[PDB]
């Protein structure tokens, strides 16, 4: 048999035929519910901290263990990811990524409107996650091999590589689309990031799949570790409380937001790539080789910090990233009709939001906006909203349907043009106005509602601007010449640049 079908009296009656017949340490394994999965994962010191005092007996278990069948490396399971080819995963992340919180993630494209424009762009939030686990895992690994006085134990690796897993866990439908263009238009009072609704949904992961006393069984301490985990994701003398400020570097791995150097803009970038169409300047792989954890001295009292570095010659690399990254977000992320297509999309769940209702906790009643509130709701919001809408028999959602028909039919509202800003730029809360600026800008009757303005923002390490493109709703050829020189004057009277 495997251990995998061993309840826990099972691993003590084995323990007892084996020789361990004191009952206290069999009272340990009963109280703890140590299933026979967990015995190849065991150590001296984890049977030290569970409570067998006996410095030979911990010995003798471990020789028990390791004289079956069954290894470590024998429970772990593989992926065969097209980007990164195969992947290993230890069983407690496969315990997370098989609950509905996780595979939900498979039902909402990466790039959102993109596969409306890229049609390689097929890929979900899902593969991407497990890539983004797997990439924290080797960064881990590797700086854990090169430099064994970090200290950097099992605990800590797998910590890493849980919130790379977590990181897009509370992404809304078509990705971005929905805490970008949605959510901040249809509630504007509330701040959101996908981020908060990853870890609230991490959160909801391990308490409705009960995993907290599976982590403990795996040797981890999920009041300090699952607050790791968290804090890498989010964020914040030493601030953070997962780890002691000596461990400061684990923090750069999974999201570094600092430098924006992480392990997630790796898989997206490569994964991206390979579904577009593009392929990406940067290796990671040789990152990771070249890496380094290294002592940064900077006085503002002399401040000492252990950061994770490349070599100096690997700066050449970073010139790739940073093209690779502009590449991507030039071509392919704020591309003009991908973007137009979120729009849509977005304006249909607006005028679909009021009528549709989405049940969570205790079957409580949400709406498309205030899913985000409830983790139960929010794990049924996916993609498929958007079909559910379009097929929908109700009559009140006539608005909604019709954008999206149009969305079908490619019946998209045509894209005047792009334009920038000479001098300064357009403030975050101007932007309600702009649709009624274009529309009074006159060189036909053509209302506000008839324009939608499009701001986009362009946006260390060490070692050892604004574009605005405006679509037009009315589609006819009169109208079309009125929309295209009304937007040239606007852009000439703003002082901006020629469009496009
Ligand atoms: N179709 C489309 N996708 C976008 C746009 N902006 C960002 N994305 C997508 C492209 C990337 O594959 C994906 C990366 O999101 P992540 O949650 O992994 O990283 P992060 O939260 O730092 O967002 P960011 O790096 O700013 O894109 O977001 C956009 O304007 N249009
Ligand atoms: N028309 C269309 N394009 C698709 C589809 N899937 C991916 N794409 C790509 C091919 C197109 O080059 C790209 C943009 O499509 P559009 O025809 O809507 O571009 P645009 O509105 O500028 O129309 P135009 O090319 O000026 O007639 O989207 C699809 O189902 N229909
Ligand atoms: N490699 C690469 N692929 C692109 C680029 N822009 C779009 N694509 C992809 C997505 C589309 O399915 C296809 C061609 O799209 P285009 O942007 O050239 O034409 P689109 O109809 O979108 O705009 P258009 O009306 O022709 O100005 O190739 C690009 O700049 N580089
Ligand atoms: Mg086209």
């Amino acid at each position: 048999t495997d251990l995998r079908t061993w309840e826990p009296e099972d691993v003590c009656s084995f323990l007892e035929n084996r020789g361990f017949r004191e009952k206290k340490v069999l009272d340990i394994f009963r109280d703890n519910k140590i299933a026979g999965s967990f015995l190849p994962f065991l150590d001296e010191d984890r049977l030290e901290d569970l409570g067998v005092s006996s410095l030979e007996e911990r010995k003798k278990m471990i020789e028990c263990i390791q004289q079956l069948s069954q290894s470590r490396i024998d429970l772990m399971k593989v992926f065969n990811d097209p980007i990164h080819g195969h992947i290993e995963f230890h069983p407690l992340l496969i315990r997370i990524i098989d609950t509905p919180q996780f595979q939900r993630l498979r039902y909402i494209k990466q790039l959102g409107g993109g596969y409306y424009v890229f049609p390689g762009a097929s890929h979900n939030r899902f593969e991407h996650s497990l890539g983004v686990g797997y990439l924290a895992g080797c960064l881990v690994r590797a700086l854990a091999e090169k430099q064994p006085e970090l200290q950097i134990s099992e605990r800590d690796i797998l910590c890493v590589q849980i919130a790379g897993l977590c990181r897009n866990l509370g992404h809304g439908p078509f990705s971005h689309m929905f805490d970008g263009r949605f959510i901040p238009r249809a509630r504007p009072e509330k701040k959101w990031k996908h981020e908060q609704g990853s870890i609230e949904m991490f959160e909801h992961l391990v308490n409705s799949n009960e995993l907290k006393l599976v982590m403990k069984n795996y040797g981890l301490v999920p009041e300090e570790d699952i607050t790791f985990i968290k804090e890498q994701i989010m964020g914040p003398l030493w601030p953070y409380k997962g780890r002691p400020a000596t461990k400061s570097f684990l923090y750069e791995i999974v999201s570094n937001k600092r430098n924006g150097i992480d392990v997630d803009k790796w898989d997206y970038f490569a994964r991206d790539c390979h579904h577009l169409g593009i392929q990406n300047n940067f290796d990671y792989k040789r990152f990771i080789k070249f890496a380094r954890i290294c002592e940064v001295e900077y006085k503002v009292y002399i401040r000492k910090v252990k950061h994770i570095c490349s070599r100096e010659k690997e700066v050449g690399n970073l010139y790739d990233m940073f093209h690779t990254r502009n590449c991507l977000h030039r071509r392919a992320y704020q591309h003009k009709i991908s973007n137009l297509i979120d729009i849509m999309i977005t304006d249909a769940f607006l005028k679909a939001d009021p009528y549709v209702e989405i049940t969570g906790t205790a079957g409580k009643k949400f709406r498309i906006s205030t899913a985000i509130d409830d983790m139960e709701a929010f794990t049924k919001l996916t993609d498929n909203i958007f079909l559910e809408v379009l097929h929908s028999t109700d009559p009140q959602l006539s608005e909604a349907q019709s954008i999206l028909r149009n969305i079908e039919c490619r019946n998209l509202y045509k894209y005047l043009g792009e334009t920038q800003p000479k001098r300064e730029k357009i403030r975050k809360e101007e932007y309600e106005r702009l649709p009624q600026e274009v529309a009074k800008a006159k060189p036909v009757e053509l209302k506000a509602e008839d324009f939608i303005v499009d701001v986009i923002n362009v946006d260390r390490v060490h070692f050892y601007e604004q574009l605005i493109r405006v679509y037009c709703k009315k589609k006819d050829g009169k109208s079309l010449d009125a929309a295209g020189k009304h937007f040239v004057q606007w852009c000439a009277l703003r002082d901006f640049t020629k469009p496009q």
